[PDB]
């Protein structure tokens, strides 16, 4: 059992290095299955909207992409 959301801190400050973060990126990151990404990029959702003037989440018709703004 792993705390998803620790796990989505640590890819919101990938998000700051990177600028950008889709699904795929938590997949590669850590090496887990898609259903445990996808709690992770619940969180990661959760973490974003707590910072909207830092982070935003482009929900988009192909997939989720969090873009650094600030």
């Amino acid at each position: 059992t792993l705390n998803s959301y620790k796990m989505a801190e640590i890819m919101y400050k990938i998000l700051e290095k990177k600028g950008e973060l889709t699904l795929e990126d938590i997949l590669a990151q850590f090496e887990i299955s898609v259903p445990s990404a996808y709690n992770i990029q619940r969180a990661l959702k959760a973490i974003c909207e707590r910072h909207p003037d830092e982070c935003e989440v482009q929900y988009k018709n192909r997939k989720t992409t969090f873009k650094w703004i600030k």
